[PDB]
């Protein structure tokens, strides 16, 4: 079997759902192959928050903010090694990226919420309904049907075809143990996500993230993009730098999107039963700080009054369900059940949750600075997790050009390849800064298709 | 020549002075030698501020603190590797460390200004008179000299002596070109110092901060206690831990003290007139940032609005002086020539001034998120000082414990051998905070003149 299509697109994350939107909207024909079973990729998986200088709900909750903030912010987030013409260009799309995704996908964010991630001056990260990528995934995927993009599932890319002038002119996949011929008259985007669930490439690139930690992306995360764009001698940059989530599943490296009510009051407990960390610091810090704690884990202890303002327990119910089937949450009546469950210090927590009281009352709190305000923690019932820093996204990848073109080891444009998304490796430097992939995805996505389709 | 005491100390700085004013104060003889012309080290020319929670200060300015606070701020400081014991007796000492300058050494600080470094969540570093070591080495020399502790100068530490039972029971020092021995019936402090200053041993254990590098300590700093004990098989950790300064002379390497001026408001602004960072960002983000820049060097811009809050050029005239017959530093008229005399473009200096006047006036920073609010800068004259980073602080060092006691590499204590201040290696991890210096090496120097005389 054999297909052509103007644009061939690899990988149903934002990124390539971006590209192949704008490549139908341009009159060309799109198609989307995906190697797993399911559509979405890391993208349906996060918690899909996307920063924006500018936006309508900044308006309505009125923040203030500026493309140049949002710039400088992100430069020295990734310690100032980002390309600046790759942030800027990124920066200067998230207004007309979100609008988009608000206006023409369908996709719904809340009106009057806004998260400040770690580095952001202010805050100015959109939240999906629900708290997670499920929302723009859904949205995509009906927007995409309605367009008549189709998206070829179970579909591995395995090797770009390159005709005798250099130019990327399809790519060869498997499918049902068959390989399938994709002929791309216009273009290839490659949006095939990060390498954080390649123990080898992370061990090769970083060898500090081996077996020891798990990954918060879903299998299918393994840097084939990358592989498979160096055959045909693609430059790649920025390789060894490799971010970690501090508040993951010690089990199956899955990111606690539940434990982010340490944004609401939770508290980190080590297995003495004593705060170790300010709740609010830079995630990087907790990280450290959690890896120099006994066990390398922490716990995250909060209450009903935390949950009926922060609701993540209401919408990551496969998370309780799933960590607590694995022995990693618990939901018990009084602190002295949470220590019981963990072989916590009974008589630590009482006293450490008695000092959180008092510096709710307060306001001030006397061991670590909360910067927003401690919740008393006095009634429960209570949530206690277990959690512990897992690889979390690669900021290194292929080399491209504001406009999503992909270069060679000599800085040329090899013509008909163009990539965008966690895949790249130009815009955060050494560390992205949370809620940057997405603005990053749907901005470069969106060019890729938009230069393919040309 | 020879000489006998009951403790010899090696360096006149604060650690060195803390622990001879306490072993003359047990009813022993002690000396200090020093191989400098002149006492005092790099304690002499330090900003001499600081940390301590619970001072007389805090309680004057309504600043509450707790050691709790200021513990887990220096374990997090230095990326939690400094060891915690060493730490918590840091801090629990402070206060009658600074109560000792104070009363027994009469130090004078100012009674109602505290700053807050980097790192500490609280207001808490204490200012000494003149915002410089001079008082504080100033007060320790008479005080010296009232109570009989003599001090050597122009004399070298060479070799320890150590018996046939591993004791260390002397010094063989250098002066006038002979070898001079220096019996110790109880005890050798080894107070020498950091080794900011020694390119061969900077090179050695962080091979980055080589001769691109000034340091902005005196020339005596050059890691000699650790070399001589390390002979006799004292361990030594964190040795490859080498902080830089940001804002220093790209000539000397020295500190650019005038340039505290940034902490009340003004601007960093790079070859190309445009502010880059947040000038109150971290120590080690400014740093960063400025080696982003052209040529690896900011200007630092201020106004005589700002200088008569402010003081630092008052404060600091020596550094005024040397700066301005170096090239590195101009008093202008009017922001045209603040470009001229540093070929700054100054259509793009103006309007960088133009955009932070305007938010003086508001109190937002829409480029950097001053964090305190910027201060207009339309009117003159106005300071203009180019600065880069100089090598400052060397975190490692001998491995002690909290009684100052030098142990060898299986964990055994050296009869007879004591070390405090930046020569040890295990209190500030992988960084030392601002302001935590002095903290250490006052606490330790005392502890160590205690235990010597013991
Ligand atoms: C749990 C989690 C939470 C996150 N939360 C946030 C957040 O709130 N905000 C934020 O900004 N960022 C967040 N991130 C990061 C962000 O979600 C990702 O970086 C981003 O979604 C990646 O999008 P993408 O389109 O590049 O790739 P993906 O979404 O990973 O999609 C790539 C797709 O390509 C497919 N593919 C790969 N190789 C092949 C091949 N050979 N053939 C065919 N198909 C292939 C994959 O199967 C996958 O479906 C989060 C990440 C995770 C894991
Ligand atoms: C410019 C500057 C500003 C600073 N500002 C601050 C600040 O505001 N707050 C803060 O907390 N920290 C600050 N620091 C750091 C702090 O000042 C130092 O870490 C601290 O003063 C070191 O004290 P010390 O007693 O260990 O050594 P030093 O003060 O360096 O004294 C050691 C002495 O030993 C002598 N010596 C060395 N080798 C020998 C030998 N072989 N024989 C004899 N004598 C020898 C040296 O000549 C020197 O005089 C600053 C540092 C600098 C350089
Ligand atoms: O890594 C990010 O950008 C965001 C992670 C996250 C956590 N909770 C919601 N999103
Ligand atoms: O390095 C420190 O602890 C302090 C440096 C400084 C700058 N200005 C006054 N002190
Ligand atoms: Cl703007
Ligand atoms: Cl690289
Ligand atoms: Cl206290
Ligand atoms: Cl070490
Ligand atoms: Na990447
Ligand atoms: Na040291």
């Amino acid at each position: 079997m054999e297909y052509t299509y103007d644009v061939v697109i690899i990988g149903s994350g934002g990124a390539g759902f971006s590209a192949g939107l704008e490549a139908i909207a341009a009159g060309r024909s799109a198609v989307i192959i995906e190697k797993m079973p399911i559509i979405g990729g890391n993208s349906l998986i996060s918690g899909a928050e996307m920063n924006v200088a500018g936006s309508w709900v900044q308006k309505n909750m009125g923040i203030t903010d500026s493309k140049e903030l949002f710039i400088s912010d992100t430069l020295k987030g990734g310690d100032f090694k980002g390309d600046p013409e790759m942030v800027k260009t990124m920066v200067d799309n998230a207004v007309g990226a979100a609008e988009w995704l608000r206006d023409y996908v369908k996709v719904e964010f809340y009106p009057d919420q806004l998260f400040q991630f770690g580095g952001h001056s202010v805050k100015r990260a959109l939240i999906p309904k629900g708290h997670t990528g499920a929302e723009v995934i859904s949205k995509f995927s009906i927007k995409a049907d309605e367009v008549g993009l189709p998206i070829h599932t179970n579909t591995k890319a395995e090797k770009l075809i390159q005709d005798q002038t250099g130019r990327i002119v399809g790519v060869e996949a498997a499918h049902n143990g068959k390989t399938i011929t994709y002929h791309a008259k216009r273009g290839v985007v490659i949006a095939t996500g990060g390498f954080s669930s390649n123990m080898e490439m992370r061990k090769k690139y970083n060898p500090e993230l081996d077996e020891r930690y798990g990954s918060t992306g879903h299998a299918g995360g393994t840097g084939d993009g990358i592989v498979m764009a160096e055959k045909i001698h693609a430059a790649a940059k920025n390789m060894g730098y490799i971010q970690s989530y501090p508040i993951c599943s010690p089990t199956s490296g899955a990111i606690a999107l539940i434990a982010d009510s340490r944004f609401f009051g939770a508290v980190l407990i080590n297995q003495k039963g004593e705060r170790f960390v300010e709740e609010l610091e830079r995630r990087d810090v907790i990280s450290h700080a959690i890896l120099a704690q006994p066990g390398r884990y922490t716990y995250v202890l909060w209450n009903q009054d935390i949950e009926n303002v922060a609701h993540t327990v209401e919408m990551h119910q496969g998370e309780l369900k799933e960590f607590t089937k694995d022995g990693l949450m618990y939901k018990v009546d009084t602190l002295e059940e949470a220590a019981k469950v963990f072989n916590i210090p009974e008589d630590k927590l009482l006293s450490t949750i008695k000092d959180v009281n008092h510096y709710a009352a307060t306001g001030k709190d006397e061991a670590f600075n909360h910067r927003s305000g401690l919740v008393d923690l006095s009634k429960g019932p209570y949530w206690i997790l277990k959690a512990t820093p897992s690889v979390h996204h690669t900021m290194g990848g292929l080399v491209v050009d504001t406009r999503t073109r992909v270069l060679d080891e000599q800085g040329k444009v090899i013509p008909g390849l163009f990539a965008a998304g966690e895949v790249t490796g130009l815009t955060h430097g050494t560390n992205r800064l949370g809620g940057n992939a997405y603005t990053d995805i749907i901005v470069y996505g969106r060019i890729a298709g938009q230069e393919a389709a040309k």
